[PDB]
């Protein structure tokens, strides 16, 4: 259980924005679309199932929720989502997944390609091919997986970086979108 600290993502940080009352105009879209106990539960995107079939089991414009009705909210496509200035052609990054319960699995971390439209919903083909990091069991320090990679290089602006993480012990896998802004 949990999802992406750093860069934030959406489900996370609309949780600390409160739920009962959200701050950001994107989450309060969010949390009126999605109820208030989908953030709440914020640390469980997940599809039980996956054994790793992501593509298949996750339609288009529906990669945020990973297909998961009850987290709707965060397929929201708009501008205004809260993003995370990330430098591009780096690798320094502190990236972090904050788990409320380590597991044994692995993290792949996907970027969107260049010409990604933030106000159009979000799909497989928005994003690369292959991930610009992959690694399994990274450290774990105060509850947070610290993770490094070096994020791919002629990036600017509004960007998405989506986490699968995979089970090695379980087909369950947790999914994460994370706002961006390449800078
Ligand atoms: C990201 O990194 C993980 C490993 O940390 C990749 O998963 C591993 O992929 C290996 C092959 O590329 C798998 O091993 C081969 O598996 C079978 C086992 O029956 C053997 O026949 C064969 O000789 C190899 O041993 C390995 O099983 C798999 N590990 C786990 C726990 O699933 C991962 O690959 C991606 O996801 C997996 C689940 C498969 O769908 C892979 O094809 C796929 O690439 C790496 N991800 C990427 C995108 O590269
Ligand atoms: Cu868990
Ligand atoms: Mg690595």
């Amino acid at each position: 259980h949990g999802s992406m600290e750093d860069p934030i993502s959406r489900v996370y940080r609309c949780r600390l924005e409160n739920p009962e009352r959200p701050t950001s105009p994107a989450c309060q879209a969010a949390v009126a679309l999605s109820g208030t106990q989908a953030f709440y539960d914020w640390n469980e995107v997940n599809i039980p199932n996956a054994a790793g079939r992501h593509r298949e089991l996750i339609p288009d414009g529906q990669l945020c929720s990973a297909g998961r009705f009850k987290y709707r909210g965060l397929d929201l496509a708009r501008s205004d989502w809260i993003a995370t200035p990330l430098p591009s052609g780096a690798s320094s990054f502190p990236f972090r997944y904050i788990a409320t319960a380590a597991h044994l699995g692995f993290f792949e971390f996907y970027v969107t390609r260049e010409g990604y439209q933030p106000t159009v919903p979000l799909k497989w083909a928005d994003l690369e091919e292959l991930p610009f990091i992959n690694v399994t069991n990274p450290p774990l320090v105060s509850g947070s997986y610290q993770i490094t990679g070096t994020t791919p290089s002629g990036k600017s602006g509004s960007h998405l970086i989506y986490v699968i993480w995979q089970r090695t012990d379980s087909p369950e896998a947790f999914y994460s979108c994370s706002d961006v802004y390449f800078t």
